[PDB]
């Protein structure tokens, strides 16, 4: 029916020996997370680099390699059949860009880089991680060639982790950032509507008075628990899916500072909701799945910031706070939506606010091209950091550990990755209008709780598709149009002017 | 030290691909049955499905059971060695010892007649899986010609689920069973000492209060609890090894009668200390790991029965049974006892006390025998299972399902499996009275929680040495004599009259 020639089924038929192990894969990865004793780490680790091994194996195998050429040169594909080659196309490329020694070396010098990124955050010594950084860089430019770019080195990497973004784009996206949410982030902190803290920061609950609020969000979100998911607890938030019938969530309690927890789950609701609502016809394929970091984060940030950071939702949430949370008794809804729209310059990226939040990525950004395209050495970086730091948000940092030694990234070898973040939180506002559009009383859905027609507008217009189309094709083919930053500066605007 | 030899060690290397499945394997087995959200059953059928035609074909890859049998060829190899040759050699020849088509008929019919034997025995009408069970017999024979066999074609199947095992050694503890146990039961029912029923069967209990008793009482064994062990809830109990470090156990709280519970979770205790205490220098190795099924079994028997029902067990656990259950007040610690050694000849097999126990599995001996053996028609099978019931037990079901219809096992095709039950049932005993003249005070060690010698016993005589001995080898290096079913009427002699 959907895929129906011959070479496409022979295809999809290895393609599922592929699919088994990347289910193994989740729900290894998952349980590290979630239930493994601590000592199972060893054994557990092994048999992921085994799997990990074997699928990149059978990924370019001669024999699946060469179907796919073949296919690729067929005339009479429908569009899902055209979409099962171009995914793994695209795999198949990336997978034998990189020579297997070459990718021996990068395994060898990220594993030490992260031990010694370790090593200088624990002593707050930059010198440490140093050495290892520039061998990173190193290695990150003889990457862009092995990918080979078109433009410019630091493109190869930026398309790694969002297929067909080029450096041109992010330079775009946040040059309208710089002329106009600056600004916009200077009058806000004068202006004083929202407030740099709030004392339900400091306010302290019980893990089960938490738990019972998230399930309850949950539930009014019509997350299918025990049928089609599930909610657990580990050190780091995250989704996987181990099927479309089968997604999971995490959160964490601090035990303090509530509004975590809370967006937290939300925004992983974001993510498992994409990979829910996927067309079951596209089981076990290659088109089944999110498309990219870009567009998941852009769905997970719907639903963190412009929905779980709205007054509705606020307003909505509000009694079951009361009714779980003591101190709460001291709190009024407004005190709530202010406490969950802050607006602070700071030094941690993952504390940011949603107005500077994008002022960090930026930074990174700046960094990163930099160091691929051009010739930093490790050395100056630190001090780099500071000053775009101080330049865009008012602070210096006074430790490393406020500034460039803040996420592992790059010791992971992770260069390219970060402009993703800002993609998801341009086009979380970008859809908003959007959606706007076709549900003109989209607020008051928030506040009566009746989320069907939004997911199911996100279904139609993004979900459903899988990674049948790329990341801009697919977005043009839902919205009619480019990723475009202005959309967040006037969502910004709206929200705190 | 261990393994020195090339060739075993290239057999190693590519092992560790065949032992990262069946890690992956466990893994998804057991999440199926702790955490997954029923609708992920589509899913994780078809991922279970290609894991095991993937281990299977690595397996039997050109490349690695020639290398195992270059290494059955050697001369000079150890202990540990020879034993790696060994349990590959046994799995690459019953791997291949049935047709690809043979397969296939066995899996067809197989799901066909247990679907068939689950409405036969919800209606109790045993025409309806009848037909399904000739065929089974058909296959069973065919398999035996398939494997060989040098005595009777139910060798080959006693062969496939315990190694080394033949007709003439079950028959043999059977003997012993019907002239000895069979006098000894009807002494002790006729007697009286113990009950056939106990009010604290029918007491009620919330899942609070007991799993904190069986955590007590695995904290009291010292079950690694978070480190290297975890307990879960389940359908059914079960132990399930992820790695030498990771042995997860699993219970279940029917919610009255608890001493269900209790017993159910020593039971798998004592496969999950066997698998814990492997010795840690064959870590992904075919040598780690419990040897049989039926060693196995001595080991849950072994903790549940020798010591789960002993009163030096009943007496340590009293206390917290006392604090946790509110309607203990009124029983005293022989209550306890009694309740914990209720004798009652029953007609379902799960249910069976330890003396009657062995007669259903006997019963089930016979009849197995004569259908591969003989030429019997499935229609004589449900009266010729009564007689047998009525001849050991005295008692005669009055519905098929009482009878023939209650468990599975035909139905999957599991023939020659039943006997593995009582080999394990047969050896606890025998090892008991074993450690006795090593720890003389073996039953005061139990009542004062002083487990560390006894799981050391276990560890020296059985678990450490893994698959390296067959099951008759490895008894007679530990116990310096074969398996000896007079223990085991000595035991139930010593216990109960």
């Amino acid at each position: 029916e959907v895929f129906q020639n011959e070479t496409i089924k022979q295809i999809l038929a290895k393609y599922r020996r592929i699919w088994a192990i990347g289910h193994a894969q989740s729900v290894l990865g998952w349980d590290l997370e979630v239930n493994m004793p601590k000592e199972g780490i060893l054994e557990r680790s092994v048999a992921q680099g085994e799997l990990s091994v074997l699928s990149h194996e059978l990924l370019l195998h001669p024999e699946f390699v060469n179907l796919v050429e073949k296919a690729k040169g067929l005339e009479n594909l429908n569009e899902y059949e055209r979409g099962i080659v171009r995914v793994l196309d695209r795999s198949i490329r990336i997978a034998r860009a990189f020579p297997p020694e070459f990718i021996r070396e990068v395994s060898e010098t990220t594993s030490l880089a992260t031990k010694a990124w370790e090593e200088a955050k624990a002593k707050d010594d930059f010198s440490k991680f140093e050495p290892w950084l520039d061998k990173i860089i190193s290695l990150a430019k003889r990457a862009a060639e092995y990918l080979g770019y078109e433009e410019e080195p630091y493109d190869a990497l930026l398309d790694l982790y969002e297929e067909g973004l080029r450096t041109r784009d992010v330079e775009k996206m946040f040059e309208v950032l710089e002329k106009k949410l600056k600004p916009l982030l200077d009058k806000i902190l004068e202006e004083g509507k929202v407030p740099r803290e709030h004392p339900l920061e400091k306010e302290k609950y019980e893990r089960e008075w938490m738990e019972r609020v998230n399930l309850w969000i949950l539930q009014k979100f019509g997350f299918p628990l025990g049928t089609r998911a599930r909610l657990d607890v580990s050190a780091h938030p995250f989704t996987t899916e181990f099927g479309i019938r089968d997604v999971r969530i995490t959160t964490r309690y601090e035990g303090y500072d509530f509004r975590r927890t809370i967006l937290s789950t939300v925004h992983e609701f974001g993510h498992a909701l994409y990979e829910l609502q996927q067309d079951e016809r596209f089981m076990f394929t290659p088109i089944a799945g999110g498309v990219s970091l870009g567009i998941h984060e852009s769905q997970s940030r719907f639903w963190e910031n412009i929905i779980g950071r709205s007054k509705e939702f606020v307003e909505l949430i509000y009694p079951v706070l009361k009714e779980n949370l003591p101190f709460m008794s001291n709190y009024t809804p407004e005190d709530v939506y202010l406490y969950f729209n802050i607006v602070r310059p700071d030094f941690i990226r993952t504390e940011a606010d949603v107005v500077t939040y994008n002022f960090h990525i930026l930074l990174r950004f700046k960094l990163e091209r930099l160091m691929v395209s051009e010739e930093i050495k490790a050395k100056d970086l630190p001090e780099m950091w500071n000053d775009e730091m101080e330049r865009l948000l008012g602070i210096r940092p006074r430790k490393y550990s406020e500034g460039i030694l803040q996420d592992i990234h790059w010791a992971h070898g992770s260069i390219g990755y970060f402009p993703t973040y800002t993609i998801g939180t341009l086009l979380s506002a970008q859809l908003y209008y959007h959606i706007k559009k076709d549900i003109p009383d989209f607020e008051e859905k928030v506040a009566k709780a009746e989320f069907d027609p939004i997911k199911a507008w996100l279904r139609e217009k993004i979900h459903r598709w899988g990674s049948i189309y790329p990341p801009k094709e697919l977005l043009k083919k839902a919205i009619g149009e480019d990723m475009d930053a202005e959309y967040f500066v006037r969502w910004v605007k709206e929200k705190y002017l």
